[PDB]
């Protein structure tokens, strides 16, 4: 009866290994009782436990009492590594972050939301109502952000299981590449500048960004380098900024943790100098690594996969807060596998870099600093080629041993796909749901807490599009080929919001409505929106600060990179479509008008004479009786 009483307790257990010399008991028999726990150190799901005359509740509360004084033995115990001395000569003022787990050593001395006016005004035009949007990109002010601080990142490393990255490991070897061992080198400084925002942020010491740094302190630069290759200490630091910040600058062309935290330009720098191929996954050796794939790309290439089994279900990656739960064992594993693939001649530059990250001084805008014991900081160089590694690792684990799959077997009943923290994986139903039910006490154990569902058991999808990954999920169109083909889908309220908005002119304006026409031309509004944005101004051309922009016109550039002409696309799955607009009626974003009014407005641009954007939205060429030539155009990154 109390099995989940003890299932919810089992996840408070710290993690143990396994224990031949005594009864491990799982929750069912704790819960039929005669069972007594002698150790609240869980191993898969099991307690050593004692045959006796034990009534059930009983048991609990004396696992309850175990778990409890085990927590009151190990919650506020640490020395400063030498080479992070450096900071406290920078304190001017006494803390007030009043972290409990984290030292606040003190203080360094000291050192908008707006909307798209013409995409706003061509929604408001048709009677969407964008004051019941959702709120996106929200900032928070200090008081906010340092609770968050205090909520998250203060806290103690994870417990994991005795030996389990051991075992990681020896997934990692069923997985590795061996032709690529011992051969990563660095690139040139042609090659990096390629492929970086000049604009990336500098840090709290800092002055210049990433462009400034490169155009005049590449020497800077490349004593950090010197110093990591020969075991040296740097004055290592992150910069902590609340998400949505002017520094919030990605490096690299929603999911970002409340707190961005980020090592210096010249820092960054020299990281992805030296790390590149494997920062950038350059080439790829992470199995299931998504990074590269462009949004409306990604649902085609996983249903591929899915046809392929005979009943295939999808089991959702869902890490509660995985920045936060990343530990110095997990690092250094991810430190192991780098060394794999680098040359020697790096090993030390990769050895010093993963010592400097396991206890980091964090500097906050404010000034205040912490020194933040493992995790991962959400600018580092290697977020996503680290995490996404570390989350394939620990998930195949899990799998494997939920299941009895052996981790050299895992490819052949499973496929996988992560995008960092993010990801889910494919398999036959008898697998995928043993896995659901668990995994989220393994996970617990290796220290990777879930998201638990109700009945704790992890999200499985039982049909195609019910799948979700990058906050998007499958929505089947119609082509007029008779083909069908699948498009990143999300709910329209949100759509609109994040189109509407931007943190601080027409060139950004039809550059955004081309990138969201790329990812949302299967809803017909947001298809009609974007129609009426790439109509304004023609002569103007796209900007290219956001995802894509085109070259010459934008509707060829669409059917460059989707596959088909705008105007093949005629139906659009009819349930799904249905799903995602929910919100919008339970919002009230928009009226019994609404579409039709959008629509009227594009017939009416439509129907004059010459050759009108709109006229690719097949329903609205239907109605005007004329159709849109278009010239040349490709689309860019």
């Amino acid at each position: 009866n109390l099995t989940p009483l003890f299932e919810e307790l089992l996840q408070q257990c710290p993690p143990g290994g396994q224990n031949k010399t005594a009864h491990m008991v799982s929750a069912y028999q704790l819960a039929q009782g005669n069972w007594m726990p002698t150790s609240c150190h869980v191993f898969m799901g099991t307690i050593s436990a004692r045959r006796t005359k034990t009534h059930p509740y009983e048991a609990y509360v004396k696992l309850r009492e175990l778990v409890e004084e085990h927590k009151m033995k190990t919650l506020c115990p640490s020395s400063l590594g030498k080479h992070n001395d450096w900071i406290i000569g920078k304190i001017k003022y006494q803390g007030n972050l009043r972290t409990k787990h984290m030292l606040n050593p003190g203080k360094v001395a000291e050192q908008h939301n707006v909307y798209n006016k013409t995409i706003g005004s061509v929604m408001t035009a048709t009677g969407i109502r964008l004051e019941k949007l959702p709120v996106v990109r929200a900032q928070t002010d200090t008081t906010n952000f340092h609770q968050a601080i205090r909520d998250k990142i203060d806290k103690e490393e994870n417990l994991q299981t005795p030996g389990l990255h051991k075992k990681l490991m020896e997934v990692f070897n069923a997985l590795k590449r061996p032709e690529l061992e011992s051969s990563y080198d660095a690139v040139e400084w042609e090659e990096l500048e390629r492929g970086i925002n000049r604009k990336g942020a500098a840090g709290f010491f800092e002055r210049k960004n990433i462009g400034e740094i490169l155009d005049s302190e590449k020497n800077k630069v490349e004593e950090i380098i010197d110093n990591l290759k020969k075991g040296r200490n740097i004055k290592y630091y992150e910069t902590a900024i609340p998400k949505n910040e002017k520094r919030d600058v990605n490096d690299d062309w929603e999911k970002k943790p409340r707190v961005i935290q980020y090592p210096e330009a010249k820092t960054r720098l020299a990281i992805t100098k030296v790390m590149y191929k494997w920062v950038k996954q350059k080439p790829v050796v992470i199995p299931g690594y998504e990074g590269k794939t462009p949004l409306f790309q990604i649902f085609d290439k996983v249903k591929k996969e899915w046809d392929q089994f005979q009943n295939p279900v999808a089991v959702s990656f869902d890490t509660k807060a995985w920045d936060t739960q990343v530990t110095t064992k997990d690092l250094e594993l991810i430190k192991d596998i780098q060394k794999y693939y680098f040359k020697k001649k790096w090993h030390k530059f990769i050895d010093t870099l993963t010592m400097h990250m396991t206890e980091v001084p964090v500097i906050c805008a404010d000034g205040e600093v912490y020194i933040r014991k493992g995790q991962r900081g959400s600018g580092q160089p290697d977020t996503s080629a680290g995490n996404s590694m570390l989350n394939v690792l620990t998930m195949v684990y899990a799998f494997c041993e939920a299941t009895g799959v052996p981790y050299k077997s895992f490819d052949r009943v499973a496929k996988i796909h992560v995008c960092g923290d993010d990801g889910f994986l494919i398999t036959e139903r008898a697998l995928g749901e043993k896995f659901a039910s668990k995994g989220v006490q393994i996970l617990a154990e290796a220290g990777k807490p879930q998201k638990i569902t109700e009945g704790d058991k992890m999200k499985v999808a039982y049909q195609f599009d019910d799948i979700e990954f990058c906050s998007h999920t499958p929505i089947q169109v119609r082509w007029s080929d008779n083909t069908s083909s699948y498009m990143p889908g999300r709910n329209t309220t949100t759509i609109l919001a994040k189109m509407a908005t931007r943190l601080d002119t027409i060139a950004y304006e039809k550059a955004v409505a081309f990138s969201f026409l790329l990812m949302y031309s299967w809803n017909p509004l947001i298809r009609r929106i974007c129609l009426l944005v790439l109509s304004t101004e023609l002569q103007v051309k796209p900007g290219k600060s956001t995802t894509y922009y085109y070259e010459g016109d934008p509707i060829s550039a669409y059917k460059e990179v989707i596959g088909h002409n705008l105007f093949d696309l005629k139906r659009t799955s009819f349930e799904k479509l249905a799903k995602l607009n929910l919100s919008m009626s339970v919002l009230g974003a928009w009226t019994r008008h609404t579409s039709k009014r959008l629509l009227q407005d594009c017939v009416n641009m439509g129907v004059k004479e010459g050759n009108w954007l709109v006229n690719a939205d097949r329903l609205v060429s239907s109605k005007t009786g004329n159709r849109y030539i278009p010239g040349e155009g490709h689309t860019l990154q």
